[PDB]
Order: structure tokens, then sequence, then C-alpha cells
């Protein structure tokens, strides 16, 4: 579906801020 | 459903969110 | 109903980010 | 209606959010 | 709208969110 | 619609939070 | 259409949100 | 579709939120 | 709601419908 | 909800239909 | 907004129907 | 669900209606 | 709005349904 | 989906409504 | 969009189902 | 889509209810 293939993007979008917060947790140790 | 199933994909991905902020909370900590 | 419970999987995962944040508020106290 | 209900608690859980950004700024402050 | 009321009590909480950041703003210039 | 007029409240609560970042920003080169 | 722009507010809200974040790793950076 | 066109611009939007913290992470490390 | 009340607008024209099939009931029997 | 409660009287309205096409029936019946 | 005013242009157009139908019934009734 | 309920109740009137289409083949046929 | 233009489309073509039904009132009466 | 499997059923009892009319059809012809 | 497609696809039918019923009344004329 | 091919469905079925329209044009004709 369009509308469901859309909210999966914001979905990988908001992983990927995930993965930028791990990074913070990286340069806070580091 | 797809759609459903796309919003189940966000909550999984600000699920990610919170466990990059719980290793922040323990970068401080540490 | 399917789409209300994601839309509630999506508040769960609001709240664990709220309990991560007062992590941190606990690791800038300590 | 289950569908308002859920999004009823999406704001509720960003208010939890906002709690415990008000709880970092108390661990600033002090 | 039963669905209209709680969008707004979404933005009422993000709102919510955005004081508790100026606090930390607070907190940091003091 | 009053639907379209929730959503555009989100958007600009969603503004304030930018308005509280950019002045955690001044605080910090301040 | 009415809702599809009030959407597209919010994703114009998220970008100025991004923007703010930009200046706090220039003052971090500074 | 114009709905599913504005969900996807909110993706981007996020996107754009996660490469502002990648920003933070190097100003941390650096 | 204002969809709630457009739906319920059809709901009242289809009772409309439904009344005037019971005319042409009265008048196959006269 | 108001939506499903209007969706149930678009039903309600239908059967009513329903219910006058039974008369045009007995009406040719008889 | 245009989706409950789009909803209410088809309850209109229902009730056209009605009205022919009733036309109907008098045409069988003479 | 109770939208998709409301929805599957709108299917059942329908085939009442279907039901009522039979009955006046039966009295045309009578 | 594409959604909303899409739902006047059918009011438009029910609109022609009852158009059609005047035309059959013209033929009884005929 | 419930939704869509809703939606379903609505075509599946407006293909029952079809198949009543042929039946009509076939009474007028005999 | 998609959806906004097949809702089309129901205001084609209906028309269909209009120029069905002005056969009937050119049937019913002759 | 899911939802968008259900509601195709549904035009399926209004140009089955269409045809069969068509036939008791064919037996008032005959």
């Amino acid at each position: 579906g369009e509308i469901a293939q859309a909210i999966k993007e914001i979905a990988k979008a908001i992983k990927e801020v995930a993965w930028a917060f791990k990074e913070i947790a990286q340069a806070i140790k580091g």
C-alpha cells in the first residue's frame, strides 16, 4: 500500500534517529 | 493489516530510541 | 481494533522514552 | 471511540516526556 | 470531533515539551 | 476542517519545540 | 488537499527542529 | 497520492533530524 | 464531529429513500 | 465512537430499505 | 472540511434519489 | 474493531436488501 | 483534495442515477 | 486487515444484490 | 493515489448503473 | 494497497449490479 509504505518510511527514519543517539552515547563515553 | 503493521513499525523504532537514550544515561553515569 | 492497538503501542513506546529521560536526569544529578 | 482513546494515550505519553525533561532541567539547575 | 480533539491533545502535550526545553535553556544559562 | 486544523496545531507545537532548541543553542554559545 | 497540506506543515516544523539541532552542534563545537 | 507524499515528507524531515544528531555526536567527539 | 455528522446525513437520506419505497408499495397495492 | 456510530446509522437505514422492499414484494404478491 | 463537504454531497444526491422514487410512486398512483 | 464492525453491519444490511429483491423475483414469478 | 474530489465524483454519479429514475417516472406516466 | 475485510464484505453483499436482480430479470422474461 | 483512484472506480460503476436505468426507461417507453 | 483493492471490489460489484439492470431492460423490451 501507498500509505502503509510511507508510514514505514517514518519508522525507518526514526530508526536512523535512534542510531544517531547511539553515536552520542559513544561520544559521551569516549 | 499493512496499515496497522506499519504503525507497529513506528512503535518499534521509538522503542529503539528509548534504548539509545538508556545507553546515553549509562554513558553519563560512567 | 487493529489500528487502535497499534496506536497504543506507539504510546507505550513513548512512555519508554520518557522513562529513559528520567534515567538521564538521575545521571546528571549523580 | 478506541481510535481517539488511543490517540489520547499518545498525548498522555508525550506529557510524561515533558515531565522527564523538567526533571532534567532541575538536575542541571542543581 | 472526537478524533480532532484527541489530536489537539497531542499538540498541547508537545507544547508542554517545548516549555520543558525552555527550562533546560534556563538551566544551561544559569 | 477540524481534523486538518488539529494537525496544524501539532505543526505549530513542533515549531515551538524548534524555538526552544534554538534557545538551548544560544545558552551553550553563551 | 486540506489534510495533506496540514501533514506537510508538520514536516516543515520537523525540518525546523533539525535546523535547531545543527545550531547545538555548532554550539558544542564552538 | 498527496497524503502518502505528505507522510513521506515527514520521514524525510526526521532523516534530517538524524543527520543533525550525527553532527552533534561528532561535535562531542571532537 | 464534522465527518461523523456528514455520515449521519447519508443515513438520513437513505431513510428518505426507504420511505419513498414504502409509497411505491402503497402505489402497487392501490 | 461517533464515526462508528454514524456508520451504524447507515446500516440501520439500509435495513429500513430492505423492509420497504419486502412491503413491495407483498404488494405484488397481493 | 472538504472531506465532510464531499460526504454531504453524497447525502444530497441520495435525497434526489428519494425524490425521483416519490415521482415514480405518484406515476403508479396515477 | 469498532469501525470494522460497523462496516460489517452495512454489509449485513445490504444482504438483507438482496434477500428482499429475491422476494420480488418470487412475487413476479407467482 | 484528491480524496475529496473522488468522493464528489460519487455524488455526481448518484445524481445521474436520480435523473434516470425521473425518466422511469416519465415512462410510467406516459 | 479487519477494515479491508469489512469493506470486502460490502462488495460480497452487493454481488448478492446483483444476483437477486438477475433473478428478477428471469422472472420478467418468464 | 490508489485510494482516490479506487473511489473514482465506484463513481464510474454508479454511472454505469445510471446508464442501465436509462435503458430501462426506454424499454418502458417503447 | 489492501484497502484500495477492497474498495475496487465494491466498484466491481456495482458493475455487476449495472449489468443485471441491463438484463431487466432486455426483459421489459422482450
